[PDB]
RNA sequence: GGUUCCAUGGUGUAGUGGAUAACAUAUCUCCCUGUCACGGAGGGGUUGCGGGUUCGAUUCCCGUUGGAACCGCCA
């Protein structure tokens, strides 16, 4: 990506003048974004979530791998062996490609994109973007399930402080309230 | 003293071999009638206590209460 190569350039230069970082790679990179599309309804219309997989597929260009549950709930019809969740990890090139697609075309297309930031860091540079509906994103036919959910887009980076992770995000101009 | 059975709606009783609780009377609202009873329509209301097993107990297991039914002899 030439926004990729804009990225190294850029992330370079200002990151290791704003701390007097001794080393180019001190500074922070960004790993892998996990998408996570689940959905308990596979205990009962287990074809929704098959349809669920699909519309992940067509969203990042990775075949999501359904996650099984560790335990067993009777009040939530939980029982131990089924499949309920979807979950990709994008790394790469395509993690790249999938970040920009984000803030670029679906983000700036949600209804009321008014943002959510310092308040979401979980301590260790993590982040997790909560979506409401997936209709809202490009690669999303109107046909889909009955039903309509959202997703847990999540980040990681190399640092453990959340404080540079925050630098790293305005540094790549992710568009939160102040941050 | 020992042994078998039972505890389900307000009252009388069924079910459940773990995933679910009905019948009648009674109760409420509305037709009905001068009025009321009877009648007609509709509505509503449930596992003795504890503690384990199971993802889940009214049901399966062990204890604790209450009510019954049986026995407690040979000198
Ligand atoms: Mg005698």
């Amino acid at each position: 990506n030439n926004l990729k190569a804009h990225y190294q350039k850029t992330i370079a230069k200002e990151l290791q003048k704003s701390f007097a970082f001794s080393s180019i790679m001190q500074v922070p990179r960004l790993e892998k974004i996990v998408i996570n599309m689940g959905v308990g309804d596979a205990i009962r219309d287990s074809k929704f979530l098959e349809s669920a997989l699909n519309e992940l597929h067509l969203i990042s260009g990775q075949k999501p791998v359904a996650t099984k549950a560790k335990n067993a709930i009777s009040t939530y019809k939980l029982r131990a062996g089924q499949l309920i969740g979807c979950k990709v990890t994008l790394r790469g090139e395509r993690m790249w490609a999938f970040l920009e697609k984000l803030i670029y075309v679906a983000l700036p297309r949600v209804r009321d994109f008014r943002g959510l930031s310092l308040k979401s860091f979980d301590g260790r540079g993590n982040y997790t973007i909560g979506i409401k509906e997936q209709i809202i994103f490009p690669e999303i036919v109107y046909d889909d399930i009955k039903r309509i959910r959202g997703f847990d887009v999540t980040l990681v980076t190399s640092t453990n402080k959340d404080s540079e992770a925050l630098a790293l995000l305005r540094a790549l101009n992710l568009p939160l309230v102040k941050g």
